[PDB]
């Protein structure tokens, strides 16, 4: 139902950073990106690439810099808003931020293509969304549908939701035919599921991989994987997209230009090649399991809200048994030390 | 709800192959299979094992072998017309081809189990699959419900399709109750999934194949894998079965008497043995990844019609790419030579 | 909506058992552990850890011992009860033994947190067992909805039962908001999805252990492994457990105190470490893949009911196969000996 059959890169930056300087600056040298260093998909990011005393900022920079620039992007353009399903402040948030950027006075909406939503819960928070951009719509006389919606899977719901979209999409009452993207967010994922790991590192969630690609298939969407954080592993993001593609997920989100260009690189077929056969430099060799004293200092002494709480499932467990069970108290501290433990139980 | 409680092998044969001779030659041959050498499910398959202009001559020599040579088959015959989900004229095809291979006078149809079912989409496209059968039954005096209907799981929606079979089934306006197998056809699927692979092998598609066993338990039909085609690769498909009777998937699709001996043996426990401890020929060793050019020409110069849409998408994305980014235009040249991209951009 | 936000240990123990002896020497120790030697949740079990012949002194047994020593049990107490999705009598046998226990003059009901419930089946079946939850608090003037009810994933329908869970929980005819943990029972998960291995060891299911982590975020409530046999293979559970937390289930099935020690350690975070770096007791190195003999024997010269059952699949196979294939009676007897046919042939 939309321009883009494929979309291979799904790219984001901070809209308004607080190192003093312009703020607007990362959104105005991405809004710069050619060639195969631009993503098919741009998103000016106004949620989690942000912080919230910057969102407001964010959302001007928005307009200023697709307004002034906006025209030549070569790519598509979708800022994330803000968004949460169990959140009503954060929605309205998101909406009265949908807007302000589409008024059609500031220059911004004619090259915006539509807009990410993420935390979307069920089926029936999507519709909210889904209204909001009906209204925005009706309020800036831009046709119906026009702003594609694309929503960041980030929840258990939200994976369920995907089941029964074709007929919900139907109902005449909410316009999601609007719908676009399908875009894993493991991180938010891996926390709202409360999975951890020795490392920290993501789960890989192949299932979850699977579920959104097949929901794209059955919904005419389009299915993206999401952040892949350790940005100087290069051959890991290429095997996770070899990975994704044998699900018949294409696209993958891109945290840098040189992400952009291995994921617009990716899934074109080679140059030449090639046969196969059956049978410092340390850093991207090297991993570490953190203690419980490491993980309270990396939130203690102290990475976006999403690797934050996705890192707080160890020790929201030790509190809980901790809170629960007197008498395993003794053993808890013959095993971390009776300082860390007192010290561990001050987080929440 | 079928005289069968478990299906090992599920082998297909075209209906009427176009080198002069006897166009039903393959039918009476494996109409003559006995023993380890016959399957448990035999399927004259009307669909993608036989072009299209031979369809209706395939539909006469199911009728002219199974006529002559059914009463003997030891197995069940099941066979396979054509369908799909987004197409009204496949879907009157498939029925029409039923009706005539079901007349009484013609001597087939006492022979005959049920028919298979391919492309088929969401629950309210098998209840139209299933209305036929029904319509079928009732202009030739079958008993209602006496005809199988077997679905090939072979998109998305289809594998959603199968999450709440149990209570759809009941509904007292369909006779879904005939449902007997549920049957991954992983190269169609793979196609409407948008996967791909380097080699363009197979995905693995685990995931389907553990829902397919799911969806077969909770609504009391078979669970049955699909076709494995590299055929020389004997410990491939003995290493597939053993894999896919971990999900409780029991039978697979056999290709050839092979695959029938190997895939009716494999899931009978051994003879003896056994204790496991824990710590030209070259072909079977080699796999070729293709460039551009190659994929090109596996189509340009130019394996059936779902092996030919299977392999499309590295090219049908390449395609997306090139109508959406002129940006790109140059590095592309750069990198496949102006000559192939030109080329390429004609396939559709 | 539960005290435990979480649960590592999830332990079962036999309510009367045959030999001699006091019947209810199992439970009598069990509820005399402490610290990490007690589990987060505790299972008197008059399911399958104990003979049906057993289960009525079971039941009196769990009265008797939580009776007099329930107070002290620092963890929580959730009996489980029979159940089965297909059997009337069961489901009224579990209720009858529910009304029996929570008999406020008798003294245990007020040290029992909640009941689990065995063999569920699709989202109506949860509500039979919900309608008695609520009928036992209602006899005996508990508060609504005190009782947390638990439900053991082990069938294909229970599986997809999770999905709509958060929809079906909100409706005010059942008082389903009392679910507390969903439980994966590997074991008759097993046999429902009529899975076999050559060792006969469980499958990993991960789909299963994913699509339970799932609906546990969905839906509010605590998903949790099921059992893991292999008691001596301490370093197999510990994989495991590191697997199952990699999908957010952070809680297994404990069979014996080891396990529990085991099981309530893993997930907590680990007291130093760890750099990783990239590049008699032969028993935990054996494996055997019994013969036909051998699978025939282990039933018929006879490990409970679950592993019993989920143990007779290639037999009820190849059952299947010599009713339905006379041409291949020969090739079978060829295959396993004219001996052993005709003995596998009874086992039904
Ligand atoms: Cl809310
Ligand atoms: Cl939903
Ligand atoms: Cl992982
Ligand atoms: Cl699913
Ligand atoms: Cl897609
Ligand atoms: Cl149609
Ligand atoms: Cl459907
Ligand atoms: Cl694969
Ligand atoms: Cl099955
Ligand atoms: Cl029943
Ligand atoms: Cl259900
Ligand atoms: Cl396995
Ligand atoms: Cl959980
Ligand atoms: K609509
Ligand atoms: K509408
Ligand atoms: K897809
Ligand atoms: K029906
Ligand atoms: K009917
Ligand atoms: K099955
Ligand atoms: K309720
Ligand atoms: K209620
Ligand atoms: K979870
Ligand atoms: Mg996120
Ligand atoms: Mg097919
Ligand atoms: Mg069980």
């Amino acid at each position: 139902r939309h321009d883009r059959e494929f979309v291979r890169t799904f790219f984001t930056s901070p809209t308004a950073v607080e190192g003093e300087d312009d703020s607007a600056k990362m959104l105005r040298r991405a809004a710069g990106l050619r060639g195969m260093q631009a993503p098919d998909v741009w998103v000016p990011d106004n949620e989690d690439a942000t912080a919230p005393s910057m969102r407001d900022e964010g959302a001007e920079n928005i307009v200023e810099v697709i307004s002034e620039q906006g025209a030549e992007f070569p790519g598509e353009i979708h800022p994330r808003m803000v968004w949460h399903r169990d959140s009503p402040e954060t929605r309205y948030q998101g909406f009265q931020h949908m807007l302000d950027i589409t008024d059609p006075e500031r220059g911004a909406v004619e090259h915006i293509h539509g807009f990410v939503i993420p935390e979307v819960g069920g089926i029936d928070d999507w519709k909210k969304a889904d209204e909001f951009f009906t209204i925005v719509e009706h309020e800036h006389g831009l046709d119906e549908g026009s702003l594609a919606m694309s929503v960041i899977i980030e929840s258990g719901e939200a994976e369920l939701a995907m089941g029964d979209l074709r007929d919900e999409m139907g109902k005449p009452t909410n316009n999601l035919e609007r719908l676009f993207l399908l875009v894993d967010g493991e991180v938010d994922y891996t926390k709202d599921m409360r999975a951890m790991t020795p490392t920290g590192e993501l789960p890989a969630w192949p299932e979850l991989r699977h579920n959104t690609s097949r929901g794209a298939s059955a919904a005419g969407c389009v299915a993206v994987d999401g952040p892949y954080d350790d940005i100087r592993d290069v051959e890991g993001y290429r095997e996770r997209m070899t990975d994704n593609q044998a699900k018949g997920m294409l696209g993958i989100w891109s945290l840098t230009p040189g992400q952009v260009v291995e994921a617009n690189t990716s899934p074109l077929p080679p140059k030449t090649g090639s046969w196969l056969l059956d049978a410092e430099e340390l850093l991207g060799l090297t991993s570490y399991v953190p203690s419980m004293d490491d993980i309270v200092d990396s939130m203690e002494e102290f990475w976006d809200e999403a690797t934050y709480q996705a890192a707080m499932t160890p020790i929201s467990l030790f509190q809980d048994v901790y809170e629960n069970r007197p008498d395993q108290h003794e053993e808890l501290e013959e095993r971390y030390g009776a300082g860390v433990v007192e010290r561990a139980m001050e987080v929440g």
